């Protein structure tokens, strides 16, 4: 059963400066997104590991789930150059044909104090390739608003994740 790696990269772009948003986003996620989108996030739990290198954490969605949680397996996290890498490993994205989704995240600084957010995703597949534009793009969306929120909020809250 043939096995491989879908690719897909894309960015967006950000007036918050790395360090903020790397420190909110990425380093209280856990806290700060159930927060700002009841709607689509209920809660998020650590089941094992402190939170670095290893952990996994179940995150609980609300509507708009077609599985209702994922959970994810923290690869990596460099605070220092604002980059973090994980694994959607059971929940929603997934299914026979779809094992694993891989994503690994740069903060890079713009020009000029602002950010753009990389990211690259990675579909473990088994057997034929199906990958819907629909389903990707439909994801994209999803973190575009997301981090659209989190920007918002943010700069509402200035005193905050500095």
């Amino acid at each position: 059963a043939m096995a491989g790696v879908y690719t897909y990269e894309n960015e967006f772009t950000s007036d918050i400066p790395a360090p903020k948003l790397f420190k909110a986003f990425v380093l209280d996620a856990d806290n700060l997104i159930p927060k700002i989108a009841p709607q689509a996030v209920k809660c998020a739990e650590i089941l094992e590991g402190d939170g670095g290198p290893g952990t996994i954490k179940k995150i609980t969605f609300g509507e708009g789930s077609h599985y209702g949680y994922v959970k994810h397996k923290i690869h990596s996290i460099d605070k220092v150059n604002h980059t973090y890498s994980y694994s959607l490993i059971e929940g929603d994205a997934l299914s026979e044909n779809i094992e694993k989704i891989d994503y690994e995240t740069k903060l890079v600084s713009a020009p000029h104090g602002g950010t753009i957010i990389k990211t690259t995703s990675k579909y473990h597949t088994k057997g034929d390739v199906e990958i819907k534009e629909e389903h990707v793009k439909a994801g994209k969306e999803k973190a575009a608003h997301l981090f659209k929120l989190i920007e918002g909020y943010l700069k509402d809250h200035p005193s905050e994740y500095n």
